[PDB]
C-alpha cells in the first residue's frame, strides 16, 4: 500500500508550489526546469498548450492568450465587480458564460473558453507532474492551501480544479493555518496561542491572526491588500531609473517597450540583492540609443522610494488586530511568509511595531505554505503525530458554553480553550415586568444566536419576587471540575433560593472534526454574527421560554 503517498500544494496567485513529506523530512519538488516554485501560468499558442514556466517567458510575445490570476476568479460570478475592476487589468479576454466568468483565448488558431477552476487545473496538472517526475509514482492524494477569506464557493471551485486533473482533494486548509503548521505552531500545545500570519507575495498582501488551542485552529481576523506585493515594489524602482535617464541623457525610454523590460528585470535582480546588501549595481548595455546604463541604487533609496508602501504594511496589521480584538502584546506568534517579507524594512517595520519580537522565518517564505500543506498531507495518510503519550496535556473546554439570553442569543459562561478545571460566574435580571422566574438554557458552540448551537440542557428557576424588569438578581454558575463534569446553577440574590442541573461532558461525544467544522462555521458567519452582536442589549433571561416560540418573517 505504498502506490503514492501524499502531497502538499500552494496554488498561489502568481506562482505555485508543491512539496512533500518523506522519510521523516519536507521536500519541495523542483520542476523539470530546476525551479522550486512554478508561475501559475497557461499560454495557449497555434501549437500548444503551455504552462508554468514556459507560459511566462512568452508572455510579452502572445499577451493576448497568456493567462494568469485565475485564483482571483475562481468560485466568483461574473458580475462581482472584483472581477469587474480586475478585468480591466488583463491582456486576455472574460466573457460571461450563464452567470460564471471564461477566459477566452485564440488556441491552434480556434476561439476558446475556460472556466477559472479549469485553468487552475491546468496548474495543478503540471504541479502533479512535476510530483509523479520527482516521485517516480503516480500522484493522486493531495492537500491544496487557499486564502482565508475565501468563501464555501471559492473552496468548492478549488477543489473542483484538483478532481479535473485527477487529484482526491483530501482537505482544503487555510494558507495562514498551513504557514503556522509548517512552524509547527499547533503542536506547540499548552496555553492557547494567537498567532498572526503576515504574508506578502508578488501582488498579493494578506494579514491574518489565528488562535490555536488543542490543535485546533480558529480564525479570529483577516485583513490586507489584494492588490500589494513585490511587483508593486519593483515598479517603483523602474520609474525611478526611467525619470534618472531622461534627466541624464533628456531621454524618455517609455516608447520602446523591450527597453522596459529589460530594465524591470534589472531592478527585479537589484532588489533581490538589496536584501541582503546594501547596495546593487545596475549594468544594462545599450539600453536605450545606443546608450549604455551603469548605476547603482542603496538599500536606503529602494526603501525610500517604496517608503509609503512598506509602512502602509502596518495598517492591515492593526485593522486585524483590532477585529480580532486584541492588544499587539497579546500576539505569541508572528511568522513570515512571501517572497517580499525578506525585504530587510518590511522585517525592521514588522519587528518595531511589536517591539523587538522574534520573528519565524527560517523558512523560505515562498516555500512556506506548501511545506505545511504537505506536512498537514502525511497526517492525514500515515505519519507520527501521537504527542497526547508523554504524559498529562492540558485539558481546555472543546466548545464554547454559555446560557440563552433575551433574544435567543448566546451569552457565554466559559469560552473554548478554558483552563479545566474552573467555576465562572455571571449575573442576570428578568427581561419583562414582576417576572415571575427565568428559564435557565445551557449551549454549546461558538455562534451567536442559541438556534445556531447545540443545547445540553435547561432547568427553570421559579419563585421570583414580583419586581420592576431589571430588579432581581440572579447569579449563574458553570462550574467544570477535573474529570469533565460540568454544574450549572442559579441563585436568586436577593433570597438565596437555587436549582441546579449536571450536565454529562463525559463520553467521546466530539471528535477532532466536530470541533473544527463548527469553528470553521463560527468564522463563515462572522459578520451576521459580529452584526447580531448589536439585535438586543445587556444580560437579561426570558420570561421561561425558549426561543422556540413562534418564527415571524424575513
Amino acid at each position: 500500500m505504498s502506490k503514492g503517498p501524499a502531497v502538499g500544494i500552494d496554488l498561489g496567485t502568481t506562482y505555485s508550489c508543491v512539496g512533500v513529506f518523506q522519510h521523516g523530512k519536507v521536500e519541495i519538488i523542483a520542476n523539470d526546469q530546476g525551479n522550486r516554485t512554478t508561475p501559475s501560468y497557461v499560454a495557449f499558442t497555434d501549437t500548444e498548450r503551455l504552462i508554468g514556466d514556459a507560459a511566462k517567458n512568452q508572455v510579452a510575445m502572445n499577451p493576448t492568450n497568456t493567462v494568469f490570476d485565475a485564483k482571483r476568479l475562481i468560485g466568483r460570478r461574473f458580475d462581482d465587480a472584483v472581477v469587474q475592476s480586475d478585468m480591466k487589468h488583463w491582456p486576455f479576454m472574460v466573457v460571461n458564460d450563464a452567470g460564471r466568468p471564461k477566459v477566452q483565448v485564440e488556441y491552434k488558431g480556434e476561439t476558446k473558453s475556460f472556466y477559472p477552476e479549469e485553468v487552475s487545473s491546468m496548474v495543478l496538472t503540471k504541479m502533479k507532474e512535476i510530483a509523479e517526475a520527482y516521485l517516480g509514482k503516480t500522484v493522486t492524494n493531495a492537500v491544496v492551501t487557499v486564502p482565508a477569506y475565501f468563501n464555501d464557493s471559492q473552496r468548492q471551485a478549488t477543489k473542483d480544479a484538483g478532481t479535473i486533473a485527477g487529484l482526491n482533494v483530501l482537505r482544503i486548509i487555510n494558507e495562514p493555518t498551513a504557514a503556522a503548521i509548517a512552524y509547527g505552531l499547533d503542536k506547540k500545545v499548552g496555553a492557547e496561542r494567537n498567532v498572526l500570519i503576515f504574508d506578502l507575495g508578488g501582488g498579493t498582501f494578506d494579514v491574518s491572526i489565528l488562535t490555536i488551542a488543542a490543535g485546533i485552529f480558529e480564525v479570529k481576523s483577516t485583513a490586507g491588500d489584494t492588490h500589494l506585493g513585490g511587483e508593486d515594489f519593483d515598479n517603483r524602482m523602474v520609474n525611478h531609473f526611467i525619470a534618472e535617464f531622461k534627466r541624464k541623457h533628456k531621454k524618455d525610454i517609455s516608447e520602446n517597450k523591450r527597453a522596459v523590460r529589460r530594465l524591470r528585470t534589472a531592478c527585479e535582480r537589484a532588489k533581490r540583492t538589496l536584501s541582503s546588501s546594501t547596495q546593487a549595481s545596475i549594468e544594462i548595455d545599450s539600453l536605450y540609443e545606443g546608450i549604455d546604463f551603469y548605476t547603482s541604487i542603496t538599500r536606503a533609496r529602494f526603501e525610500e522610494l517604496n517608503a509609503d508602501l512598506f509602512r502602509g504594511t502596518l495598517d492591515p496589521v492593526e485593522k486585524a488586530l483590532r477585529d480580532a480584538k486584541l492588544d499587539k502584546s497579546q500576539i505569541h506568534d508572528i511568522v513570515l511568509v512571501g517572497g517580499s517579507t525578506r525585504i530587510p524594512k518590511i522585517q525592521k517595520l514588522l519587528q518595531d511595531f511589536f517591539n523587538g519580537k522574534e520573528l519565524n522565518k527560517s523558512i523560505n517564505p515562498d516555500e512556506a505554505v506548501a511545506y505545511g500543506a504537505a506536512v498537514q498531507a502525511a497526517i492525514l495518510s500515515g505519519d507520527k503525530s501521537e504527542n497526547v503519550q508523554d504524559l498529562l496535556l492540558l485539558d481546555v473546554t472543546p466548545l464554547s458554553l454559555g446560557i440563552e439570553t433575551a433574544g435567543g442569543v448566546m451569552t457565554v459562561l466559559i469560552k473554548r480553550n478554558t483552563t479545566i478545571p474552573t467555576k465562572q460566574t455571571q449575573t442576570f435580571t428578568t427581561y419583562s415586568d414582576n417576572q415571575p422566574g427565568v428559564l435557565i438554557q445551557v449551549y454549546e458552540g461558538e455562534r451567536a444566536m442559541t438556534k445556531d448551537n447545540n443545547l445540553l440542557g435547561k432547568f427553570e428557576l421559579t419563585g421570583i419576587p414580583p419586581a420592576p424588569r431589571g430588579v432581581p438578581q440572579i447569579e449563574v454558575t458553570f462550574d467544570i471540575d477535573a474529570n469533565g463534569i460540568l454544574n450549572v446553577s442559579a441563585v436568586d440574590k436577593s433570597t438565596g433560593k437555587e436549582n441546579k442541573i449536571t450536565i454529562t461532558n463525559d463520553k467521546g461525544r466530539l471528535s477532532k472534526e466536530d470541533i473544527e467544522r463548527m469553528v470553521q462555521e463560527a468564522e463563515k458567519y462572522k459578520a451576521e454574527d459580529e452584526k447580531q452582536r448589536d439585535k438586543v442589549s445587556s444580560k437579561n433571561s426570558l420570561e421561561s421560554y425558549a426561543f422556540n416560540m413562534k418564527a415571524t418573517v424575513e
